[PDB]
């Protein structure tokens, strides 16, 4: 009769990137489905998402990256401290690039292109010569990667990490781009950003040297043919507190099923980007994605219902 989460309240944890909101309250509602009662969720830190998800004081996130969390997960306790289970989003990509017209100019195929300081001051936005890398908000991965590969490849007197807030400097850098000036920055997918700059038309990434990414040493970032981008195809995943997911079985299995792709949060994160991006917006998205993919959303629905619970 009741459904297993009655009179329990569940805390999501994202970061402040709203284009976070999305795939966490899809998470939401199939919890709903379940019948947990789920608070909206809480926007912080990622470092403090992680330590509170281990102690238990957050649920779980829809947002731990592969492999840009790997080095905070472990860190905040790993397996022994976390439940995860399956893959939520396939298929994410990251890496660095640059505008299409300077690439075809000046025949730059390669980061490593910028250990030129020639190179490098097409760049250059604030005048000391060095190119100006539009990077990552203190305390994100890619913050951490960014600094580790800048150092691999001997960049760091050449290239600036420029951080702050990313979305506000990635305005600033599409402004600059459209100004016709060369321009020089990290992104990720899904996001909004190569929406605007497309890889092939406006944009094109940049491979690297070699692979390097902190704190494994025997990364491989190589693809087949040897090209390298200087990161994996990457993933995110659904983390909880792994006591709570012993304790509650149809959430557990909930969380190990359920698989957003890319391209839908690519395709949210462009029509937030375009003007609707308000919580009721968002909630809207949600509820539409599913509509549009019930018979799956219900399938995880049933399978989760239908656990030892």
């Amino acid at each position: 009769a009741d459904l297993p989460g009655k009179g329990i309240t569940v805390n999501p944890v994202q970061s402040t990137i709203t284009e976070e909101t999305f795939q966490t309250l899809l998470v939401s509602r199939a919890l709903e489905k379940l019948g947990y009662t789920v608070n909206k969720p809480s926007e912080v830190d990622y470092n403090v998402g992680y330590t509170s998800l281990a102690s238990g004081d957050a649920t779980f996130t829809a947002v731990n990256w592969t492999p840009l969390h790997d080095n905070m997960y472990e860190a905040a306790g790993g397996d022994k401290k976390f439940y995860r289970e399956g893959v939520f989003v396939n298929g994410a990509a990251q890496g660095y690039l640059i505008d299409k017209k300077t690439a075809d100019q000046y025949k730059i195929t390669n980061i490593a292109q910028l250990k030129d300081p020639k190179i490098a001051k097409l760049f250059d936005t604030n005048g000391d010569g060095k190119a100006d890398l539009t990077g990552c908000n203190p305390g994100w991965g890619c913050e951490g990667a960014i600094n580790h590969q800048l150092a691999a490849y001997e960049l760091t007197n050449t290239v600036t990490h420029n951080q702050g807030n990313y979305a506000a400097m990635m305005a600033d850098t599409i402004s600059r781009y459209k100004e016709g000036k060369p321009v020089f920055y990290y992104t990720w997918t899904p996001y909004w950003v190569s929406n605007e700059l497309k890889p092939g038309k406006d944009v094109v990434w940049l491979q690297v040297p070699f692979s390097a990414l902190p704190g494994d040493k025997n990364a491989d970032t190589k693809l087949p043919n040897g090209a390298n981008y200087g990161f994996p195809v990457s993933t995110m995943h659904i983390v909880a507190n792994k006591a709570w997911a012993e304790k509650n079985p149809a959430a557990a299995k909930l969380f190990a099923i359920m698989q957003l792709p890319v391209a839908d949060i690519n395709a949210q994160n462009a029509i937030m980007h375009d003007g609707k991006a308000s919580e009721g917006d968002i909630q809207g998205h949600v509820d539409g994605w599913i509509k549009a993919h019930q018979q799956q959303f219900d399938g995880w629905v049933n399978e989760a219902l239908a656990a030892q619970k």
